């Protein structure tokens, strides 16, 4: 199936990889790209997992959602029309974009431009963009529990995750969401709302003072811990899981300052770990302070490899060395790649942003340097609001609160970078018209 050479090559088959291979089409027509995928998927966007997919009767074999607004769409980027087959990509006049599904680049050779399958074949390529993205962490208490506690303990990324997970909403009384950051809340909302039509129970535990405590400061993360908790959601702050084991039939986790739950299944949302196992055979450098493949500010790692995605810690210009792990700084990380990997030598400069939604009536979005540990200026009017993260007196972060359609003024204020005397005067800008931490 897979060609012997390919002018494009593309690690990975998630949002960064589709990015790119749409910016190479689109600056350099006829091009022939290929995406490796050990998924069985097509690529796909993540985000409706974990929200619109949950919200709607035959979702779970259509894949189809409705926005907020009301438009349907697929979570697949593009129908399987748009692409062409690998074996068919070096005739197929005018080239196209083909993807090889079930297969894992395992080793990566930078001075011979050449990668090799799982399966012994062997693939050269004159560009190369590793798009790998990473694979969801576990924690220590479940990795030593044993074969029955890891079988009914969900790490949720994928697809498949998806279709298990929303199949165990309806069979089982008690689901234990362990983790308080985006991915755990946005799942117990998601949970809690098949809850409470069908009579279930779902708790979210996390060792922090309330949810996303890493990002949002202590008074906002408080009221989202309120939030969520309306939504029929169990949410326990200060847990710190000490232990999981099998009593009765159930699932028993035993906290640090003594306290206990019973639960029919665990679902863990713990963070990500970046997928950056070629490293090793291709000899390129890790960043240990943030994890991932280091490259520059154009996202370049050596002459002919460039990082995309979750798994790439480069150089911003601006805010310093970084890694992001947002849908939208794949798309846009994935886009630069692709132009530089047709000659563009363009540095990361436009800022990816990210979103959120508890709901359709909770939403925030954000952008730049967003961190609890950073100071932060809160002006809101509660219900919505905007929260400056500050670095020298500079705006280097925005959180933006039930506020829609002005992130473009909040990329404005990150890049102008300039020193504001009165931050509620920027506020009126988001027509808020204040707390500290
Ligand atoms: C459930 C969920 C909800 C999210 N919601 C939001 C949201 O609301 N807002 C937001 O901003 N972000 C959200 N995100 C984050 C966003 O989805 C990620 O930032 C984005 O998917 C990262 O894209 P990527 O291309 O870097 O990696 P991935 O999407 O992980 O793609 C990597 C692909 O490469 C494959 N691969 C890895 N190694 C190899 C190899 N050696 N050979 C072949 N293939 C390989 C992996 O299997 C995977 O298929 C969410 C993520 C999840 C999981
Ligand atoms: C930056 C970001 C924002 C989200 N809303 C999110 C939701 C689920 C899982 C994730 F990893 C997420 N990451």
């Amino acid at each position: 199936k897979a060609p012997s050479h390919v002018p494009f090559l593309l690690i990975g088959g998630g949002t960064a990889a589709f990015a790119a291979a749409r910016s190479i089409r689109a600056r350099d027509p006829g091009a022939r790209v290929l995406i490796v995928s050990e998924d069985p998927e097509l690529p796909y966007m993540r985000p409706p997992l974990s929200k619109e997919l949950w919200f709607s009767p035959n979702v779970t074999k259509t894949l189809r959602f409705k926005q907020w607004n009301g438009k349907e769409r697929s979570i697949y980027f593009q129908p399987p029309s748009f692409y062409v087959s690998a074996q068919d990509l070096p005739h197929i006049e005018n080239g196209g974009v083909a993807v090889l599904t079930g297969k894992k680049v395992v080793q990566l050779d930078v001075r011979d431009n050449m990668v090799k399958l799982n399966d012994g074949s062997q693939i050269t390529y004159e560009k190369c963009l590793i798009a790998t993205g990473g694979t969801p962490r576990s924690l220590s208490a479940i990795d030593r529990a044993g074969a029955e506690v890891k079988s009914r303990t969900t790490l949720f990324r994928k697809i498949g995750d998806f279709r298990s997970l929303e199949k165990i909403s309806r069979e089982v009384k008690s689901i234990t969401i362990i983790g308080g950051g985006f991915l755990g809340s946005e799942l117990a909302c998601a949970l809690g709302r098949k809850a409470r039509a069908l009579g279930t129970e779902v708790i979210q535990l996390f060792p922090e003072k309330g949810n996303m405590g890493k990002i949002l400061p202590e008074y906002l993360s408080n009221w989202t811990m309120e939030k969520v908790r309306r939504e029929g959601v169990k949410v326990m702050p200060n847990a710190i899981v000490q232990s999981v084991g099998v009593s009765s039939g159930k699932l028993l986790i035993k906290l640090k300052d003594g306290r206990k739950v019973e639960t029919d299944h665990i679902v863990a949302a713990v963070g990500l770990e970046p997928n950056v196992e070629l490293a090793k055979t291709g000899g390129l450098e890790i960043d240990s302070d943030f994890g991932g493949f280091r490259v520059n500010a154009e996202l370049q790692a050596r002459s002919n490899i460039w990082v995309a995605g979750d798994a790439a810690c480069f150089y911003d210009i601006k805010l310093g060395r970084r890694r992001v792990e947002h849908h939208d700084h794949a798309v846009v990380s994935g886009r630069l790649a692709g132009e530089n990997m047709t000659g563009a030598a363009k540095p990361y400069w436009h800022q990816s942003m990210f979103w959120s939604d508890l709901g359709p009536d909770v939403g925030y979005e954000a952008i730049g340097l967003v961190d609890s540990s950073l100071p932060t200026v809160g002006v809101f009017a509660y219900g919505k609001g905007v929260i400056f993260y500050l670095r020298d007196k500079v705006v280097v972060g925005i959180v933006l609160w039930n506020i829609f359609n002005r992130m473009p003024i909040a990329r404005k204020i990150i890049k102008d970078g300039e020193q504001h005397e009165d931050l509620n005067e920027v506020a009126k800008l988001f027509n808020i018209h204040v707390l500290f931490q």
